[PDB]
Order: C-alpha cells, then structure tokens, then sequence
C-alpha cells in the first residue's frame, strides 16, 4: 500500500465543480496583478489562468502554486485551452495588443466564444484596452444580456482622483469622494458636483471648482488623473499594481454580491441623449448577477455634451469593426 | 484661506513619524512582489522604496500610490537618498544580480548596508538577494549589527515549496503538510524526513524508506523537485517573484506583529553541529519585534550534520576570499 | 416617481440565491460567538440565525445588521421558522441550553428531533456542524436524524481541546501556538486524550527529546498541560459562567475549511466505527481533512496501547448510551 | 537541561515595550464586542483588560485566551491593576452604572479610572464609549489634563452606521456606498444632515428638495426617526446592544492605530462653531489618526441644524457645571 493510503483513509473521491472560480485571461502584468490581487483577498476557491504564450504562463502559474502555503485559494490552474476555465462565476479578460482597436477585436473572436463555450453563466469583466470598445465587442461577440458584460471603465481614473484629492487635502482616499465617468483615458469626465468630504460639496464651497480661472487650479487634479498614466508608462513602461487592486475591488463586489457602487462601463444607450450601443462609466450596483442597477447621476450641460462627444467617438469606431 | 482650509479646520499640526515603517530596497520583480504582499497585508503605515535606477523608482512608487484608495497604508515613498528610510522598524534587501555572482553583490551591499544602519540604526534587516546565505554574513559583518537583527530569507521559501509538492501528493493542505527544508537555500538544502509529518504522523515511522534510493515512491524527488523548480520558473517566465514575495511578507508579519511564529531562516549557526566558521545556514528560528530571539535546535541524523557541515565549510571557502 | 427611481435605474429583477450561505440554530453565547467570528472573516455572503426565543432572536438579529457598514456579509436574517435557511452550505448547531450527562443527552435530542428535519428540508445539501454537547452523541444523532452520508456530519470535537492545548504549550515554550504543534483526539472534553508522539515544534518530537513526557516519571509534569486543558474549561466556566469566545474562534475556523475548499487538517468528530478495534456507530476525534464535501478523508494516527485504549473505552460508553436512544 | 532549554537556544532575553497596546477598560458586553472585534482585525501586538468584577475578568481574559491559536495577538493580560495598561497607544472606556445622579454616578467613576489609566499611559489616546458619551468625554478630558485630540468620544459614531444601513435597505445598495452623517449629540438629540446625505456624490436632497422635512411624501425623517426606535427596540429586544458598537469602535480603533486619517463622525470639543462657547463635546466629522483627532470638518449646516446644535451645547453645559470633580 502507498504511504498515502497508510497515513489517510479516504470516505468519498467525488468532486465538486467549483463553486467559487475566476479565471484571468492574459498574463501579462495587467493579468498577474489582478490574480495577485485576487489571491490575497480570498475572492476565489479556484483559479484559471489563460494565455498563448505557453511557457509563460505555465512559468506564472508555478510562480504562485509554490506561494500556496501563505494563499487560501487550494486550487491553481491554467492552459492554452479554455476547458481549465470551465464553470467560472467571473472571466477577467486582460489580454490585448483604428489598427489596435481591430486588431484586439481579432483576439477576442478566439477568445469571448471559448469563454463562453465553458462558462455560459459568468459574468464578464474586460479590462483590455480601449475598455470601452472592447466591453461593446464583448457584449456583441458574447451574446450575454448587459448586466453580465463589464468593462473596468473609469474605477482606476476615480480612484486616481480620490488618491490626488487625498493628497491636496491631507485625507484619506476612503473619505474623499469623487467621481470620473465616461470614457476612460484621456477623455473621462470629473463630475465636480459630487466631489465632497463628509457630504460637504467642495463646489458648493469653491465655484469655480472645475474651471479654467480657479485660483488653486483644481482642474489640475482631473488632468494629473490623465498625466498620471503616461508618466508612470514613461518612467516604467507600463502600469500594474493600481489596475491590479481596482480589478480585485470590483471582483470582490461581484463575487461577495455586496452590491456596492463603482464607476465601471455599462451599456448606456437611453441617457443623457446617447442613442448609440456604447458603453460608457457610470455609478453601478455590482453584485452576483453583475450590473444591476445604476445611478442616474445629475450631470451639468457641459459634462453631458462631454459624454455624448465620447459616444458618437466610440460609436464612430464601432460601427467600422468586422467580427 | 485655501478650499483646505475652508473644509478643514486643523486643530494641530503637531507632524510625526510613522510607527510601522518598512523599506525594501531594489524594486525589481522581487522588491515589489514583497512590497505588494506586504501592503495588502497591512503589515506597514509607511512604506519606503530604494533603488539606483531612479524613473523605475519613481514608477513603481507611482503605481502602488495610486492603488492607495484599496490599501490601508498611508504613505507610500520612494528615493535615492536613504533619509526615505529613516527610522524602518523592517529593511528588506532585494538589490543585486539574478564567484562573480558574490563579489558583485557584495560590492552593492558595501554601498547599501552603511546606509541603512545610519538612518535606522534599530531596524531588523531582511537579506532576499542571492545568494541569500552569504549575503546575510555580508550584511552582519558589514552593519554591526547583533545576530538577531540580520535574518536571511533562507528555506522559508524552499520549505514552502516542499510544503506545496508533498501537499499534492498527499491530498492536503500545504498549510497541514509540515516538513523543513534546512541549511544552503538552493543546491545543498537538506530535506529534515525525521521531521515531516501530518496531524504529528511521523512519515519516516510509516515509511521507513523515506527519502533513500530504495523508496519505491521516490520521496527524494520531491526535494529534488524543491531545489529544481526554482530553475524550472526562471526558464518558463525569467525570474521568481510572486512565491518570494509571498514567503517575505510572511516572516514580515511575524516580526511586526511579534509573532513568535518559528520560519526557517538564515541565521549564524556557529556553535552548532560542529561548525566553527562564521557562517549563516537556515534552521527553525522564533522571529518577532526582536528579529530572531531564539532557535530550535533540530535534531539530526549524522548524514544530515554531515550536509550542514559540508556547506558551512563551502560557505566560508568563499567568504575568506570576499573583500570587504 | 419616488426618490428611489429618480437616483436608481433598474437593469433586472430577477432574485437569485445565495451562494455562500450560512445558518446558524441557537443564538446563545456560543452561537453569537460564532456568528460575530464568521462575519468578521467574510466567509459568508448570508448570514440566517434561528432560535425559539423570538425576542432575542430579533434583537440579536438587528444588533449584527447595525454593524454592516463594518462588514461584507449583505444579508443577515433571522426567524424561527427555518424557511430563513433555504440554500445553506452549512449549518451549525449551537442550540440547547448549556448544562446530569444523560439528561443533557435526554434533553438535547428532543431539541434535535424537531431542529435536524427542518434544516434537511431547507438545505438538503449542506453540510452540518454539531457544537451542541455532548457534541460526539449529539454527532451521531444529526447523523442518524438527518439521514446525510458520513462527510457532512462534523461535531465540534476536540477542535477546541487542541487550541486550549496548543495556547498552553506555546505559554510554557514562549512560541506562538501556530508553531506548536500538538492533537487532543477521541472524546471532546473529560475524557480527551493527549497524542504525546505527535507533539512538536519545527518536526522535532518533544517526546524523543525527553522520554517521560506524558508520563508520572516526568519531573517538569508536561502531562499537567493536558489536565489543564480540562481544568481551564471548568475555571471558565467557574468564572464567567460559560464559554463563547475560544468556541466561536474555533468553529469560524471550520467554518473557513469547509467555505473555501481548503482541504486542511483539523481534530473534529467523525463516525469511527472500523479504527482501534471500534465496530460500533460512534462518533469520536481523529484528524479530518476538511472541506467543500466535508470530511473527505481521516488521518489514521498511530496510537500507544494507553492511548487505543481509552479511545475505545470511549467508544464502548457511548454506544452504550446511544443503543438505547429511541428514534 | 530542561525540555525549553533542550529544544530552544536563546540568542536573548531583552524583551521590549509593547508596540501596539490597546487597553479596553471595563468587560461588560460592550467592552468585550470592543475586544473580539479588535482581535479579528490584527490592531494591537498586546490586549489588556481591566475591570472592578475580578471573576469575570479573569474569565473573558482566559476565553480570549484560549482562541490564541486563530488570532494574531501574541499577548492578551487583564488585571484589576492598571499597571497590566502599562505604555497603551489607546485606552478605550466602557466601564458606567433619576438620571442626573446616573451621570455624577459616572463622573464618581471617571474619577478612579482617568488617573491610573495616565499614570500608566500618560501618552495614549482615549476613546470614550460609555453614556453619556459626549458629557463623559468632556469628564475624561478634564480629570486627564489631555489636550483635546487625544480624547475622543464614540459620539454619533454608531448612530450614522445605523442611518446608513437604514438608507441602504430603503435603496437597495450596501451603507459602504450610502453617505449620510447623524451629528451633534449622541442619542435622542442627533443631528441628521439631509444635505450631505447621496450616493455617489448624487444628493438626495438636491433631487427631493423636501427631504427631510414634514411635506416630505416618502417621510424620510422617518429613517432618523428609525436610528434612535433601532437602539431603544434592541434594548427591548435583547437587554443591551454589543456587536454594532463593538464593530463601529474596532473601526475607529483601526483609524488611530494605523494612522488612516480618515474621517469619522465622533465627539470633539466643538468650542468656538455654530455660535458654540461653553467647552462641551459633540459628534462632527473628525480626521482620525495617531495622534487622535488632528481636524474636523466644517459642515455647512442650516439655521435649524445649527440651533440644534446650540440647544445641545446649553443642554450639555447645564449639567456639565453642576458636576463635581
Ligand atoms: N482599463 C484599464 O484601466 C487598464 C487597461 N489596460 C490594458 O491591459 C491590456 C494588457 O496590459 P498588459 O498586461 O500591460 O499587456 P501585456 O502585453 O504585458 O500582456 C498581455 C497578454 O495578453 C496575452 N494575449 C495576447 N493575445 C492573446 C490571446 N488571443 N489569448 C490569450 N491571451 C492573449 C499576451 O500573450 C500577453 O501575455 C492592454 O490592453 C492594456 O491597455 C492596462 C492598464 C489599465
Ligand atoms: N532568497 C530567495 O529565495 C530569492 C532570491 N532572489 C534574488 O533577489 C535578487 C533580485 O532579484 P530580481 O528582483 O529578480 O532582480 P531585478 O534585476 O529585477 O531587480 C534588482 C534591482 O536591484 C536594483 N539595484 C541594483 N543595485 C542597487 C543598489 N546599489 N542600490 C539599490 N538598488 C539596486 C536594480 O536596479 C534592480 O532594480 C537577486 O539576487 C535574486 O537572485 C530572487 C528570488 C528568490
Ligand atoms: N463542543 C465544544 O467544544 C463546545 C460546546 N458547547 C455547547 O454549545 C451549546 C450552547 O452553549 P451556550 O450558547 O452557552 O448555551 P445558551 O443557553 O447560552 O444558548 C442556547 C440557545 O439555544 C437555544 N435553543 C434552545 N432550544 C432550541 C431549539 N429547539 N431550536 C433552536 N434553538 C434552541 C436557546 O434558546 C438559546 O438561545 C451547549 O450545548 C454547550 O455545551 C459550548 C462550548 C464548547
Ligand atoms: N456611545 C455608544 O454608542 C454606546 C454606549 N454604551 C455604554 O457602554 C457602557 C457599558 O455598556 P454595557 O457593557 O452594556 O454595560 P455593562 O453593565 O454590562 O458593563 C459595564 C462594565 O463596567 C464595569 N465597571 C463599572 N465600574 C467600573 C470601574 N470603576 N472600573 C472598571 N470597570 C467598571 C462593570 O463591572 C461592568 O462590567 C454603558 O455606559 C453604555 O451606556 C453602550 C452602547 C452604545
Ligand atoms: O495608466 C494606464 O496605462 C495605459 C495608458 C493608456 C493610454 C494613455 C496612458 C496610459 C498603458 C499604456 C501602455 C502600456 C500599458 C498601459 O497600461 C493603459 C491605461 O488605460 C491606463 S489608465 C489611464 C490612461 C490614460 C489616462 C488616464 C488613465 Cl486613468
Ligand atoms: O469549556 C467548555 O465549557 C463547557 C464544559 C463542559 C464540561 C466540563 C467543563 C466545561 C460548558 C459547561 C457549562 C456551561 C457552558 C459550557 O461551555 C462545555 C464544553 O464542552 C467546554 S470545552 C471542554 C470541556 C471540558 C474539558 C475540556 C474542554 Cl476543551
Ligand atoms: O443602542 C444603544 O443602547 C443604549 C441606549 C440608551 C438610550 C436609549 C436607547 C438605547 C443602552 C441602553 C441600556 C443598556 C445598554 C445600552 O447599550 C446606549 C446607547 O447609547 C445606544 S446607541 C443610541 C441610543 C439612542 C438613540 C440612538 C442611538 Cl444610535
């Protein structure tokens, strides 16, 4: 007899299909920061990771099965083929690269159908960039009702801002609220109206919080939001770590079905007179079925022309895509 | 007055010093998988990055900054300049090159180690750099500093490891695998098979072949696969990082929070098992705010004083030749 | 249209369940205990709470909802109709009032006659975990009453024995307990039995170190650690009037095993009945891999004839008291 | 040789102060829901108790004690003494019995507990649970000799939790993302702010101007209302409240501990606002960290919010004079 079966008498072989799985697709450092991420906050009893590049990330893979003794996450998986994803409850898509938008385009025609050949019933959450667009191709290629297709949107830039407003007022990020919605990057919108500490609106204190002619230069914060992202790309070639912990913050929300509001992108289509099928970032309810509800934020003239300029811009690209 | 001012009213500004500060120096793959891991562990209220390469610092720091809304760290610095490190209850070393391994090593710590005791004379300071062993010697001889305060990485990882390979073989845990993985980190570590057990079920009583040649089941192999798997990640991915970084964060839990928490980790083992030399091998030591207070002195078979013995030897063969 | 509608756009309605639900029967010390340890570990996306005192049920009920902004547990609720516990995991039973031995058995099946088909109804599926005492005839009773295969039957058992015996020697050794190693199996409480072969630090035996552990002959009386565990119950019990804090530690640790799949060992009690010479139904601690099924496997530890013995003597008495219980 | 000194070298025996003490005076279901819930969330390196009921406290020591195998608190003492509160970051106050006489009554008290709590600490911060908890702020404050960041008042700390679980379940989304804060004194007299109250920076009161109000169609008081009929029906209910408040101090706690400054609706010495000069205590946004309270947030508050306020100050003050020390 083995020296298993000397030490451990066994009452039962069978298996369960897992009841608590993530799988992240794409490891490279947007996809190793998320799992990470994931690992530490005791989100998952199984993970799946998926790429092409196979020694990579067999080599990923081993890197984190031998950190198992510090981890509560028993069971590490991953391959080229999308039967190690089967039954996931959360798919995080990571992989990626007019050109870039259609060439990850291309990318997710292999992937969103094998995703969903193995897990009919999870909920989506796209990261790769432009997350906007690529959350729509999602969607489309997927075939999921709205509420299951996600797009990390603007969660990072909000939490960018409030990392910024914390700093400039000697608070922590937590009780310094903010919000940037709309098309995450370079054109995202700073909803001034909400920005607040202990529900004191600093606009309601400082109007000319958000325009060009205010004296401390407040706009600052928004556009060091967008300066942020190229100088950390400059200094180190790409960004992890922050995008890795905001991908966690939404996973736990929907894995823990808490219910929480995050600013993620959402099919937006019937407001704030978008007629197209764009998605967009606005407050969210996250929970076990994905997107349920989102929150009808008051924008001013102005911050609405600025989200409605973003959707004929994405709309514009979308409807030249060839799937 | 300031917007801030129109919020806030300050009561004092009474400025102060972090109770909790940790600083690892080198943010490569490994400095910030052991920053990352510690700050998702609350281990720190201010954490402090060193490196030479300054836009890859400045980067780093950046990045994890910007994660500041999901961490409950408050302050996240970085520089050149070791006055960032001022007052580190905890140092981590991960500076170096992945006989000219050693010397080019030691010729970084002659730059790094002076300035750490100068700004955090107190610190416990925590060698990762390769080869671990030697470069825990280098930073002790270097510092000043007493024994307890300079801890190598040493098996914890390797033992970690072995936890995780006798986990699947076994259909457990890691956590309830218990087995120690002693002495050189890499090639010459030693598997303890006297020592390695589940639920106290000694696995050498039941298998007396454990670990010899004779073992039909090739218990060996998995030591084997201990020393080899790490050669087997670099070829797959290029380095190590997120284990060492998780294995790091762990010892760093037991010295912060005071623990008394028994790790093997590389300590100086003169005076034991026949060794004269001095020389820096991993055994079972008891690590809180004090670095390592005690060590638990393992039991071992002639064959595996031998092993310990042989690498104490090897260890200061090259340590006589390092200039300082 | 209401100030809901204005602020909220609703996507879908539909109502789903709960995928990581747990229920708790008894609101007593132990069972809040229990309760407040869960939540603060997160290991539950529901929380139900049964009692048959229904005031204090509520209160209890509205005392752990007040604290949400603190926790990531969404839903908590509570009743004494065990429809509240529809799609548990698992189901832990801390109920009956706290204490002869045989009248508390006498009594506490009653209790479980009426509790165990009503948590079998509403989670047909979950796995049950016995805390109420005596936990290793109350183990068999679940088992018998419910109907469930062996794995999803866990008592309590000397899960808490061996945390007390493990804070006792980390004391005498100035080591953190995580590190001191050691199992308190067979009978939860008076009659436990310390396994000396398997105590250590670092895998090194404390007993071959120094041979008269565990025995008169032994002039530091390591043996007193384990009579202390027994005595540190009674002084408790002595001083405050029972015990809450040490058992809902340990049952969230369970609880965390069994939630999370993790496949680790702990000493709970589990149907014996083919080890140490043992034929009949009994329920009795030995180390047991624990998790999404349950107790999947057992660890067989290798016993001196002392300690066989008095695991069987064990066994002998409640069977004894088991083959007359009426069902 | 004994069997320690057989499996164990010492390298040395020089043991340290405790880094991260916390102090929970006084071992009643308050203070130990204080105290599991500070274990749970790692805060302290060393946990002492002090209470004046020597059986008891012996026996909560020792239950806290025999979990130490699932926490990562190395060192849990209590004592009758308060020489076991040596060198306390944070020493937390639950410890409390007409009801004029029930506040002097807790004063008489404050009087034995205050001083040895700073012989031995003289440089902690004190955080003050126990009712009633604004004026008995003011009482820790003035026997200590403190300056005002370093006594802190539970306040309405516990009350705005309640209001955005409250919010939260009318809404549908977890309080975490429901903003709303219940100010000025805690209990029957808060302050609920209806125009801070929102969700992601969306407010309430701006999209129903009558919330709030006695117009209001969906009656919104009534969640304010709700806040203060919660804590009397759990009292009914159960005989005492526990878990919430345990809960809402371990987060406070974790604050100071960890120097977040984040912001906290507790009771500070609100001198000099809202037409304020008596030196009394009450609940408004706080910075909390360290060194205690370090700044408070200065709400725009109407008229009536304000007058509120003041009435409470007059209330507080009243009684606060008739005290003796
Ligand atoms: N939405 C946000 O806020 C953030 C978005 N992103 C995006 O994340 C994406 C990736 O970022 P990095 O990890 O830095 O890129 P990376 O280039 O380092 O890694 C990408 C991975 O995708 C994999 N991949 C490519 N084709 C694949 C396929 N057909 N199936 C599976 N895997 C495939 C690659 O092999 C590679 O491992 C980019 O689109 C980037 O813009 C990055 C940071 C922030
Ligand atoms: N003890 C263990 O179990 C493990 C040990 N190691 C070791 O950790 C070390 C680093 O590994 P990686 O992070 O992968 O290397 P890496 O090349 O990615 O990073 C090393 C960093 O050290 C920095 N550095 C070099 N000289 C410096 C100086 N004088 N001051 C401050 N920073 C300086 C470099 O600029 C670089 O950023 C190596 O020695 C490697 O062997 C790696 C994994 C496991
Ligand atoms: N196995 C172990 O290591 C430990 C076992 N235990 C046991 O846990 C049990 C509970 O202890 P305590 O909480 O202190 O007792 P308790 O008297 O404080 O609480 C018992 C609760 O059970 C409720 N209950 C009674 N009949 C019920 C029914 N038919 N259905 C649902 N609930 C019912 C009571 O109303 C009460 O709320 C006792 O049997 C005690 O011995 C306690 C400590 C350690
Ligand atoms: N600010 C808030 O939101 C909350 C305030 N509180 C207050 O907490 C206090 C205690 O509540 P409970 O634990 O339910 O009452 P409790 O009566 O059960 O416990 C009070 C403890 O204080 C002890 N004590 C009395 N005098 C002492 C002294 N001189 N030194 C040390 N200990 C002493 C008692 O022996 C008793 O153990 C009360 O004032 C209560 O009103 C309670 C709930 C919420
Ligand atoms: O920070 C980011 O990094 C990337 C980026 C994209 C476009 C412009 C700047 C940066 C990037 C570039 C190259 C390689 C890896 C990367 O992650 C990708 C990306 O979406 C972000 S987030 C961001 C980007 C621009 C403005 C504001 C924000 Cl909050
Ligand atoms: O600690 C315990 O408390 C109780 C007990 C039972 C029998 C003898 C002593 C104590 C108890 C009695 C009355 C009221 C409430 C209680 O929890 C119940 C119980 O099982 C334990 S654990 C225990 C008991 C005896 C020896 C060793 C151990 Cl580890
Ligand atoms: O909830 C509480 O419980 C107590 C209380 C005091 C006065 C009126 C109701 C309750 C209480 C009474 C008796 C015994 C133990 C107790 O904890 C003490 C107390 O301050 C609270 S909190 C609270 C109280 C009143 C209104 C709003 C709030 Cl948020």
């Amino acid at each position: 007899a083995t020296l298993k079966d000397q030490l451990i008498y066994n009452l039962l072989k069978e298996e369960q299909t897992p009841q608590n799985k993530i799988t992240v697709v794409g490891v490279g450092a947007v996809g190793m920061a998320c799992a990470i991420s994931i690992l530490m906050k005791d989100l998952a009893d199984e993970l799946a990771l998926v790429d092409v590049i196979e020694d990579k990330l067999k080599g990923e893979m081993m890197d984190l099965q031998h950190g198992s003794l510090f981890l509560r996450t028993p069971k590490i998986v991953s391959g080229k083929d999308y039967n190690v994803t089967a039954n996931s409850k959360l798919v995080i898509i990571t992989a990626g690269a007019l050109n870039l938008v259609q060439r990850n385009v291309n990318i997710f025609k292999f992937i969103i159908p094998n995703v969903v050949k193995y897990s009919p019933n999870c909920k989506l959450l796209i990261v790769s960039n432009p997350v906007d667009i690529l959350t729509y191709v999602a969607w489309k290629i997927s075939g999921f009702p709205k509420n299951r297709v996600i797009g990390s949107g603007c969660n990072l830039d909000s939490a960018r801002f409030r990392y910024l407003m914390g700093e400039r007022l000697g608070v922590h990020p937590l009780s310094c609220h903010g919000w940037v919605l709309g098309e995450h990057g370079d054109s995202s919108v700073p909803v001034w109206s909400g920005m607040n500490v202990a529900g004191v609106s600093l606009k309601t204190l400082h109007p000319d919080l958000g325009t060009d002619k205010d004296k401390e230069q407040w706009k600052e914060v928004h556009k060091q939001v967008v300066e942020s992202a190229y100088e950390v790309i400059k200094l180190k070639g790409y960004t992890s770590w922050a995008i890795g912990l905001s991908v966690a913050d939404l996973a736990e929300s929907i894995m823990k079905n808490l219910r929480r509001v995050h600013p993620v992108s959402t099919m937006i289509k019937g407001l704030y007179g978008i007629k197209d099928d764009v998605f967009l970032s606005v407050p969210c309810i996250l929970g076990q079925n994905g997107i349920s509800d989102l929150v009808k934020v008051t924008l001013t003239s102005e911050e609405e022309a600025r989200l409605k300029k973003s959707a004929d811009t994405l709309w514009g690209i979308q409807k030249e895509l060839q799937f």
